[PDB]
């Protein structure tokens, strides 16, 4: 218990920042993680032995898909760790616990294909689960890893904290089927502006986690540049399979997943920072302005693909 996890000066520093990229050590990710959950709960929240536990089955149940790997999981469980730290009085002791959790998670045993794809398809889940498919799954195996002997890290918590941390965690992980984020944020929107934002209100505090969980799942475009570009190119690998996939069922694919339509990207990018990654960091800035960072992130990638358009790169 005085065991505290400590990184190399360089990445001690700059794992504050939101920009952080964890590296290309898989062997440092489960470290990174231990040493987030400390900082960001406390070294008590959570018993070592089965935390660590814990984390390997997870990792262990992420696949070797070219972007919804355990890579993403650590990543987007990054960010929330920066937004939490970054609005320490703003979170009760059960949402640190359980929003790091659910971020690690959020995407587990994803195959690499949306949930459109499962349903024309056919995939048994998509008649276990008729919507937010894939995120009911990620919810399931989160539950079935927790239930493994040696892994449930909640041990310490009454029946009551338990049932409200599990609930946590199922909101979290739903409110990333980004099809749900559309209107979460106009309701988030409308209510700050109105005056009617209340923190108090439980059903406010869901919606207002459900954006931080788009925030922290979209975080690719917060990144410096160069690991932003990088980043699309394994996005668009899984989604040039679908497109595939797609192609095989006899089914033409949207062009975002038609690798025929690869010059179509630069302007895809420009629809996805305008329709979906600039409204998301703004309005969590207005609800969470120690997030400002994310949001001038977002604006300077959304430069860097106007400059590739513009043929500057
Ligand atoms: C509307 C195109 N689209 C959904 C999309 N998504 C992402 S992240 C992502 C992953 C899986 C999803 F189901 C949704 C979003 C992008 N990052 C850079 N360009 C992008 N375009
Ligand atoms: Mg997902
Ligand atoms: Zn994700």
């Amino acid at each position: 218990g005085l065991m505290q996890f400590t990184l190399p000066v360089r990445l001690c520093k700059e794992i504050e920042l939101f920009h952080f990229d964890i590296g290309p050590f898989e062997n440092m990710w489960p470290g990174i993680f231990v040493y987030m959950v400390h900082r960001s709960c406390g070294t008590s929240c959570f018993e070592l032995e089965k935390l660590c536990r814990f984390i390997m089955s997870v990792k262990k149940n992420y696949r070797r898909v070219p972007y919804h790997n355990w890579k993403h999981a650590v990543t987007v469980a990054h960010c929330m760790y920066a937004i939490l730290q970054n609005n320490h009085t703003l979170f009760t002791d059960l949402e640190r616990k359980g929003l790091l959790i659910a971020c690690l998670c959020h995407d587990l045993d994803h195959r690499g294909f949306s949930n459109s794809y499962l349903q024309k398809f056919d995939h048994p889940l998509a008649a276990l689960y008729s919507t937010s498919t894939m995120e009911q799954h990620h919810f399931s195996q989160t539950v079935s890893i927790l239930q493994l002997e040696g892994h449930n890290i909640f041990s310490t918590l009454s029946s009551s904290e338990y049932e409200q941390v599990l609930e946590i965690i199922r909101k979290a992980i739903i409110a990333t089927d980004l099809a749900l984020y559309f209107g979460n944020r106009k309701q988030l929107e409308e209510m700050y502006q109105t005056g009617s934002l209340n923190l108090n209100n439980q059903s406010h505090r869901d919606r207002v986690i459900g954006l931080m969980m788009t925030a922290c799942d979209l975080c690719s475009v917060t990144k410096l540049w160069p690991v932003t570009k990088l980043t699309a190119n394994d996005i668009y690998a899984e989604f040039w399979a679908e497109g595939d996939e797609m192609k095989k069922l006899g089914i033409q694919p949207i062009p975002m997943m038609d690798r025929d339509k690869k010059d179509e990207v630069p302007q895809g990018q420009l629809g996805f920072y305008n329709a979906v990654a600039i409204p998301c960091y703004t309005t969590l800035t207005q609800i969470l302005p120690p997030t400002e960072p994310l949001l001038k992130a977002c604006r300077d990638n959304l430069s860097q693909w106007e400059k590739v358009i513009r043929g500057e790169e």
